[PDB]
């Protein structure tokens, strides 16, 4: 019922973005926080 | 030889200055930089 073009490549972009958050997620990010430090003693 | 005035009178005051000098030397600036401190971790 819908375009040809359209479902196929709008899928496989969408698991390619789920892909990438996920192994972004579960390791470039982890420690964003823990690691940010200042150089003071505030 | 000397006048009246002077002699007692500048004698007095730097012997009132030598006094103060060593009580300030002794207490008042032993640690002006051991307990100097920044607020920083540099």
């Amino acid at each position: 019922h819908s375009t040809a073009i359209g479902r196929v490549w709008l899928s496989v972009i969408f698991i390619f973005r789920i892909m990438v958050l996920v192994v972004a997620a579960e390791s470039v990010w982890g420690d964003e926080k823990s690691s940010f430090i200042c150089n003071t003693l505030q």
